[PDB]
C-alpha cells in the first residue's frame, strides 16, 4: 500500500519515516512502531492510541489518515509536516520576542482545548511534540505523536498510570493522585518557562529531588534574564504552575489571558538573543540523551537514472594492465581513417547527385570558396543545389584523389586537403580530365561530422 | 633537530612516528613520550631504557641513534622499520609453516641472547614488540622498544618490580620472588605457542585466575590443531615453559634445540591455515581493548577508504551585458576577435617581410595550396622562404580584408576565411590591385594559435 523513504525522526520502540501511498501518489509521516519490543499492554493500547488520533481534527493538530499490522510491526499514518521541531526552529530565527513565543503557545493551548473538549488528555507534552507544518513562513506549530495520549469521561480524575517524561511530569503524578485535563496545562508551562529563557524550570541530576522540586513547585523568575520579562508572561506561568490542579489555570482561561489575547499591548517586542543562546544547548542536551536501534531491517527505494546526452564510444582499452606503458605518442591513427570515411561518402554523394546526403554532411551555415563563386564567399547550400538539380541529376565519370593530408585539431575538428582529377566526357567524347584542388574543414556536432567550410582551385 | 610525519604505533605513555634528521636527510623512528602522564620514577628510568638501547647493537634488534629532553616530552630516536608487525604478516602470507615458526623464533631467541650477554632483560616481551625490517621478501624479524627492559648483574637474581603484560608475565614474577634472564624465555615459550597454533597458552577473563594458570604452568595441546604438530615443537615449548626458572631451558639452549638448529629434517613443512585464521582474531582482539581513560587535544576521526561520486560540474559561463547603452546589440565568443587578432599580425608579417614571426604562427608541417604551387600541395614553410627572402625584403603596398567569416570548433581549432585585395605598383606605377580569396585553418597548440593549412586562390 505505501512506500517508504527517508527517516524524519525517531523514539526508542518508534521511527517515522516519510513515505508515499502507491495508488494515491500522497505524502505522508510512517510511525512504525516495532510491536516485538512492546509490553502486551502498551502493544494492545496502540488501539487506544489509534483511536485518539482518528478523533482529533483540528488545524494545530497532525491527523491519523490509516492504521495497519503486520506480524512484528504496527503502521500508524498521519499527515506529513516537513518544517521539525518549533524548537530548532526557534534557535534559527533572526529576531524571537515575547510577543513571538505568545503566538507559539497560543497555537500549543489551542489544540490542547480541543483534545480536552474530546475528552482526550495528552499527558507527556514535550519539546518533541512540537513540529512546523512546513518551512514557509509563519508555518503552524502543530501537535504530533499521542502515544502516551489517554481517553477519560468529562472531568472525572482517575489513576491512568505513572507515565510521562521527568521535567515534565505534573505534582499529582508524582504524588500518586488521580488525575485529568490539568497535567498537560502544567507540561504547558514548562514549556512556555523554555520559551521565554532557553532553560527548564526543574532540574536535577538525581531524579528524586527534582520530583521533590517539581512537588514543591519550586521555580524560580532568577535576574538578569528575568528582569526584561513581562509581569504579565510571569504571571500566566504561575496559573499554569500551580500545584493544586484544582486551582490551576485551564486551556480555555489561559487562552483569555492577557499575554496571549492582548499580545499586541501585552508581550514585549524585544529580541531575546540570551533565550536563543540557551535554548540551542537546551537543544543540543536534548539530542545526546537517546538510544539506537539494535538492526535496520528496510525495503529498498527506486535505484537508477537514463544517461543524459550523447558521449563518444571512443577506441576500446587493449586490456586491464601491460608491462608496456600505456598510450605511446607514436602510432596508427584510426581517427584519420574516420575524415577519410566521411570524406568518400561527400565524394559519393557529390556524384550522384544526391542533395539529401549532402545536406546532412554540411552544416547549415557553410562557408564556400569555389570557381563557380568567381572570386567571392559564398554560404550555405542554395548555391551548390543549382549544380545538384541540374548537371549532376550523367555520363560515365571517374574521380581520384590523389596526395590526400589529414589535420586533426582536437576531437570535434579535422581539416583534410587533397588533389581532386576528374575524368570525364564532353559532348561526344573526346575524354577529358580535370584537376582541382580541394579543402575540407569538418567538425563534428552532435557526435556527426559536418563541413563548416571548403575551398576549391581551378574547376 | 628533527622532522616528524606520520604516526606508526602507540602506547598509553607514547606514540611512535616517522621522522627526519633535517641535516642529514635519514629517516629514523621517534618514540614520544610524553612525560606529564609518567610517574617521577618512570621519567627517571628513562636514563635507563636510552642506556639499554645504546648498549644493544644486533642484526635483529631495532638501535637507538639519539635521545633528547624537552619541558614536557623526551625523544628516544632509533632506526627506522617499514615492515610493522611479524603478528600481522603472518596472516598476510600464502604459506606458513612450523618451519617457518622456527624460523622466527631463532631470530627472536638470538636478539633475546645478545640481550643477556650484555645484561639486559627485556621483562615485556610480546607480539608487539616483534617487528619486520622492511616489506621486502624474507625481512628480519627484529626487537623494538625496551621500555620495561633492566640490567642485571651477571646471573644475579633481583626483585626489579612487579612489571609485566598479564598473559606473558613468568611464575616468579607473581610469586614474587627475585628473577632475572629467564622471565624473558617464559614469555618466548608463550609467544612460540601462540606462533603455531594462533592462540595463547594461558587466558582467563578474571585476572586472579589468569594468574593461577600461570603459577601451576597448566597449558594444554589439546587436538585436533596440536596433532599435527611435531613432538620437537612441543618439547621446545615445555623446556620454555617450565615453572622452575632454574630448570628453564636458556637462550643459548633453546637456539641448540633440533626444532631450531635442525629445523630442515624436524621441522614440519606442512601449511597451517586454521593457525593463520585463529592469529587473524588474536591480532584483531589486540587492537581494539577499550582504554581505561581517554586523553587528547582534539576528538579524532580516523581518515581511510575511498572517494568515489563527487561528479565535476558542466562549468558554462553567462557573460554580463556591458553596462553603458549600446545602439545596436551584439554578442560573439571574444574568441572570434582572438582569431582576428593573430590574423592581423600574420598578415603584418607577411608584409614585413618577417620569416621570423611568420615562423612562430605557422606549424612547422603547415599545409599549403597557393598558386605559387601551380596545383601542387606543399608541406613546410621552405616553399614560402624564398618569397620571403627574395621578394618582400619593397614599395608601398596597402591590403584589404574584405568579408571575413570566422567557424569556431571547439576552443581550440578555428577557421577564417576572407578575400584578400592588394594595391601596389610594378616597375614605374601605374598603381595595380590584386584579388585573392584565402583560407586559414588555425589551432591552438599548448597555449598558441598555429596555422595547419592555408588555401589561396588566384593570386
Amino acid at each position: 500500500m505505501y512506500q517508504l523513504f527517508e527517516e524524519l525522526g525517531k523514539g526508542a520502540f518508534s521511527v517515522v519515516r516519510r513515505c508515499v501511498k502507491v495508488l494515491a501518489g500522497q505524502e505522508y509521516a510512517a510511525k512504525i512502531i516495532n510491536t516485538k519490543k512492546l509490553s502486551a499492554r502498551d502493544h494492545q493500547k496502540l488501539e487506544r492510541e489509534a483511536r485518539i488520533c482518528r478523533l482529533l481534527k483540528h488545524p494545530n493538530i497532525v491527523r491519523l489518515h490509516d492504521s495497519i499490522s503486520e506480524e512484528g510491526h504496527h503502521y500508524l499514518i498521519f499527515d506529513l509536516v516537513t518544517g521539525g521541531e518549533l524548537f530548532e526552529d526557534i534557535v534559527a530565527r533572526e529576531y524571537y520576542s515575547e510577543a513571538d513565543a505568545s503566538h507559539c503557545i497560543q497555537q500549543i493551548l489551542e489544540a490542547v482545548l480541543h483534545c480536552h473538549q474530546m475528552g482526550v488528555v495528552h499527558r507527556d507534552l514535550k519539546p518533541e511534540n512540537l513540529l512546523l507544518a512546513s518551512k514557509l513562513k509563519g508555518a503552524a506549530v502543530k501537535l504530533a505523536d499521542f502515544g502516551l495520549a489517554i481517553e477519560v469521561e468529562g472531568e472525572q480524575q482517575a489513576w491512568f498510570g505513572f507515565a510521562g517524561t521527568p521535567g515534565y511530569l505534573s505534582p499529582e503524578v508524582l504524588r500518586k493522585d488521580p488525575y485529568g485535563k490539568p497535567v498537560d496545562l502544567w507540561a504547558c508551562g514548562v514549556i512556555l518557562y523554555i520559551l521565554l529563557v532557553g532553560y527548564p524550570p526543574f532540574w536535577d541530576e538525581d531524579q528524586h529531588r527534582l520530583y521533590q522540586q517539581i512537588k514543591a513547585g519550586a521555580y524560580d523568575f532568577p535576574s538578569p534574564e528575568w528582569d526584561t520579562v513581562t509581569p504579565e508572561a510571569k504571571d500566566l506561568i504561575n496559573k499554569m504552575l500551580t500545584i493544586n490542579p484544582s486551582k490551576r489555570i485551564t486551556a480555555a482561561e489561559a487562552l483569555k489571558h492577557p499575554w496571549i489575547s492582548h499580545r499586541s499591548t501585552v508581550a514585549s517586542c524585544m529580541h531575546r538573543q540570551e533565550t536563543v543562546d540557551c535554548l540551542k544547548k537546551f537543544n543540543a542536551r536534548r539530542k545526546l540523551k537517546g538510544a539506537i536501534l539494535t538492526t535496520m531491517l528496510a525495503t529498498r527505494n527506486f535505484s537508477g537514472g537514463k544517461s543524459g546526452g550523447n558521449k563518444k564510444s571512443d577506441g576500446v582499452k587493449e586490456s586491464s594492465e601491460s608491462t608496456n606503458t600505456t598510450i605511446e605518442d607514436e602510432d596508427t591513427k584510426v581517427r584519420k581513417q574516420e575524415i577519410i570515411k566521411v570524406t568518400e561518402q561527400l565524394i559519393e554523394a557529390i556524384s550522384n547527385g544526391d542533395f539529401e546526403s549532402y545536406t546532412k554532411m554540411c552544416d547549415p551555415g557553410m562557408t564556400a570558396f569555389e570557381p563557380e563563386a568567381l572570386g567571392n564567399l559564398v554560404e550555405g547550400l542554395d548555391f551548390h543545389r543549382f549544380y545538384f538539380e541540374n548537371l549532376w541529376s550523367s555520363k560515365p565519370v571517374h574521380t581520384t584523389i590523389l596526395n590526400p593530408h589529414i589535420h586533426l585539431m582536437g576531437d570535434e575538428s579535422a581539416c583534410i586537403a587533397y588533389i581532386r582529377i576528374t575524368q570525364y566526357l564532353d559532348a561526344g567524347g573526346i575524354p577529358r580530365t580535370a584537376q582541382s584542388e580541394e579543402t575540407r574543414v569538418w567538425h563534428r556536432r552532435d557526435g556527426k561530422w559536418q563541413i563548416v567550410h571548403f575551398h576549391r582551385s581551378g574547376a
